[PDB]
């Protein structure tokens, strides 16, 4: 009785169940080879491969599972790999997923629960600190010109304060440095609460514990992936998605709480004065831009566990489609809705497409509502991107396209054509100078923009003035929606005996 | 022997011949029937219908070929309705189409023979004007909505001085005698299923035809008037054009999408005064909305032809230039060659500026709205990098010039349905998506996929053993 959102393993097997995944057990190399598969796999919405031989790794340490949240073929779901971190029906569609996610925040918060340590496959095997050595594990080297081995793509760190009363779970890549340290970039909005301020205010700056977490129960590596209101617990909220508390056990070497079904845990201390040259990455936008950024805090890796023939997940994000769209963009688009919701506005749904790399927010939008505000576009659009462009969750967000509900968001066909058709050029977009650039967009990173990190955002109106007031009818000139059903019905009844295959 | 590009029926045949055309023998009602067949053909790449049982029909007059040039599986070649046209092998890519249209340019122009009315296959039924009944052809009614019954969607219009214009431009039924055409007794010929290298000159001239071709085109004197017509044309409408009367020419779905409807505007009235045809005529149609038909097809690599020969003639640094389907001929995507544009010591504002004002201040740049600049690591005939390239290489706004004072496209769907409409001006911009280093020096990062993120090689080992590894 499998349980994929719980189990890593039963992930796994659901996926081999559906014919959607392969076990490669002939020898790759971690260098460049592992992630060229990936991207070929992704690219043409293929099967997850599961490296199960790779040079240089131990019995134990380790195969590689890759793509676990790529796309696959429409029969069997298309977003089949996303509804089986929640649990869901695999032919569930991106639309309902998002939907979901908001309902199980109505669910009541379940706290995570202590198991017994003898029965947690993550203790399995432990290593104290001399036994660490990075740099004889097969981790990945994931694009050309990488500015390292990145191990940490699809893992969970977990860190809490002090006083051990906020535990953080998140993503961050995390780059190997040498045999024993790690070091991470992470990108974050301003002004949002940091697990550093408070060790840095009580002065252990230089010692914050931490675990690093692989193959966690996906549930939990979805919920960690982006953007949880304040407020929330991560744990807690991962809990009311499975129905049942997360089970942990504590760590070796420290007092964080890391769950007990892990493929391996890291453990150690992060420093924030010592640092690290993060050397650069292949990211969700596309490219691999040389040049090392800033020093990242440099982490001190001082015991790890381990199961079995343990499985180590990776991303390789990339060109669409990869988990930093599919993930990051739903995640993001369901608190885009969310936050709709609680400010009246009259959004039907959200959704960021792949197609352009989580750069674009497309909301669209319930005519009736929005004609009953009275407004006018450019009230509307100002309202709108203040209330996301000024708020953490417009963060990765370069562009919001607001269309009406005509158009069905999820269908990259559909939005491409309401984009193109139904705004004027610059004067129907609306600029924002003074809020905060998303450091990553290229158009940024590569421009003098990366210095001030301010502005480059829009809102762009794709909704005719007309439908502002009233009604406004026209025939769209397509098959389905041109003409009357029954005319649809028989054409497509006849289609066969006219002569078409 | 069959020669596509210069005889219609030729191109009916070769089209047979590579399964790219359906005989549609049961009868099809010209209400609504046809368009909607059209429609989900044009929209799924699929065979042309040819429509030998309509409803109305009499045994010549006439049965209908759709999608004339719509596209269909790549391995036959996607474009090769296109490539008939011009009498191409059929799995001409895209890009070779739109270079071997500038070659044309350098060709000696063959001025069109006169032929004698006794090998005229127009010339084989004549009607007079007593027996003129437009509204009992089996005329189709395309898109809900429309204003009317579109006869003229694929044929030509001829017109000439008092001592030659070949144009096409759709036309509607009015009644029994009279065709309304968007846009006191002057003659016009309009002619169906003229040459199709001939249409798809008329598209945005007879002796260029010429030079596509490599040989004239045969042509013949009209009944009432002195127009030569094409000597193979299935169908050719003859009377006067006159300017002082007109008539609302009611709404037609168009090459962007859409019917707006009640929406029309006072038209020229052609009253039809002769016809002749040829047995069993079939008349061409085209069904314009969603990507993609002719008007993306036919129009927007025309464009982009004469936007690369601009370039060219300009000293821009332009390697090649397309209008994307999926935008529905609204953008213009020019390929930069990053040597050229580095020769050229500027900055993104001052090229931008430049471009803009010499493709908006032209005929060329007419139905452009958004002219889009990406590096030459960017295929521009493929979507896929052309979106990736818009969305990640420009800042919204900031990046984007736009220019006020230049001639609006009417037809567009934000010009027509705002105020911009009484104006005619403006609502354009170019979009510059070339990083701002690449108009210095050379910059080299890596591109995020498999075929061109990793070393080929790699690439051919993991694709030699992928069927190996256990994928299909
Ligand atoms: C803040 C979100 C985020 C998403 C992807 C990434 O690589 C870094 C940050
Ligand atoms: C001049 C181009 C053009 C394209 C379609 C149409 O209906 C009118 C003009």
């Amino acid at each position: 009785k499998l349980n994929p959102a719980l189990e890593f393993r039963d992930f796994i097997q659901v996926l081999k169940d559906e014919d959607d995944l392969i076990e490669i057990t002939e020898e790759i190399d971690p260098n460049l080879e592992v992630g060229a598969i990936m991207r070929k796999a992704y690219e043409s919405h293929l099967p997850a491969p599961l490296f199960k031989n790779l040079k240089g790794a131990s019995k134990d340490l380790f195969s590689i599972l890759g793509c676990p949240a790529g796309l696959r073929s429409k029969e069997k779901g298309d977003h089949g790999r996303i509804a089986h971190h929640l649990g869901l029906d695999p032919k569930t569609t991106i639309k309902e997923i998002i939907d979901y996610l908001l309902e199980c925040k109505e669910k009541e918060p379940l706290p995570p629960i202590t198991v017994p340590v003898s029965s947690a496959p993550c203790k399995t095997h432990i290593l104290s600190e001399e036994k660490i050595h990075l740099q004889s594990l097969p981790t990945p080297y994931l694009h050309v010109s990488d500015g390292g081995k990145y191990l940490q793509t699809y893992g969970m760190w977990i860190l809490q304060t002090p006083d051990k009363k906020w535990t953080n779970w998140s993503i961050a890549r995390g780059m190997v440095v040498d045999d024993k340290h790690i070091t991470g970039l992470v990108i974050k909005p301003q002004h949002i609460r940091q697990i550093a301020d408070s060790w840095a205010a009580i002065g252990k700056a230089n010692e914050i514990p931490f675990a690093l977490c692989f193959g966690v129960p996906p549930a939990a590596i979805l919920v960690s992936s982006m953007p949880i209101p304040e407020g929330v617990s991560e744990s807690d909220y991962v809990g009311a998605i499975l129905g049942e508390s997360v089970p942990v056990v504590k760590c070796e070497t420290n007092d964080l709480m890391v769950p007990a079904t892990s493929e391996m845990v890291f453990e150690g201390t992060l420093s924030l004065t010592d640092t690290h040259l993060e050397g650069p990455f292949g990211e969700m936008h596309g490219y691999v831009f040389k040049s090392q950024g800033h020093p990242c805090p440099l982490y001190t890796v001082k015991a790890m566990s381990y199961r079995d023939n343990a499985i180590l997940p990776v991303s390789n994000p990339g060109l669409c489609t990869d988990e930093t769209h599919t993930l990051i963009g739903s995640l993001v688009a369901t608190e885009a809705k969310e936050l709709a919701i609680e400010s009246g506005l009259p959004i039907l749904d959200a959704f960021m497409p792949y197609e352009a790399q989580a750069l674009w927010l497309i909301l669209k939008v319930d005519l009736k509502g929005l004609q009953a505000l009275k407004t006018t576009p450019e009230e509307f659009c100002k309202k709108v991107g203040d209330i996301y462009f000024r708020t953490k969750v417009g963060f990765i967000v370069h562009e919001i396209i607001l269309v009406a509900d005509d158009i069905d968001i999820f269908n990259f066909k559909e939005v491409i054509w309401a984009y193109v058709t139904r705004h004027t050029p610059v004067a129907d977009q609306m600029a924002f100078d003074d809020v905060t650039s998303f450091p990553l967009a290229p158009f940024v990173s590569q421009s003098s923009r990366s210095k001030t990190m301010k502005g480059g955002k829009c809102v762009t109106n794709c909704i005719f003035r007309q439908q502002y007031e009233r009604s406004f009818d026209y025939i769209t000139c397509n098959f389905e929606k041109g003409y009357p059903k029954g005319l649809v019905d028989k054409v497509n009844e006849n289609w066969k005996r006219y002569g078409y295959k």
